């Protein structure tokens, strides 16, 4: 059959992670997995919980194997209702762009030598 395994790396590096918030107080990890299921194949997914009481933090995270899945969800899901309340979605992590670019030739040399 056609090769290519689903995910042979325990680390979530080649995946597209998505931030999720505004979740209801009962919304579990399975609620999120169900909600984002029709948008793509999920691997990592959880409901953030407070480290002092162990109760719902309000936010969660999801991670899709392909970009197109995550992109679709961020746009569409960001305004939909889950558990009877709205939710908020965006990219879990990003990187800022560079300011500007130019070119130069200042780094000249000669090196009158042989061997």
């Amino acid at each position: 059959g056609s090769s290519g395994s689903s995910g042979q790396k325990k680390d979530t590096s080649n995946h597209f992670h998505v931030f999720v918030g505004d979740l209801s107080p009962e919304i579990t990890t399975e609620d999120i997995k169900a909600a984002f299921a029709p948008f793509g194949r999920i691997s990592d997914a959880r409901v953030v919980k407070d480290m002092a009481t162990g109760k719902s933090k309000g936010y969660g995270f999801v991670s899709f194997f392909n970009k197109w899945d995550a992109e679709n969800a961020i746009q569409q899901m960001g305004g939909q209702w889950l558990g009877g309340r709205q939710i908020r979605t965006n990219w879990a992590t990003r990187k800022p762009p560079a300011p500007k670019s130019t070119y130069e030739s200042n780094t000249k040399q000669s090196g009158p030598s042989s061997g």
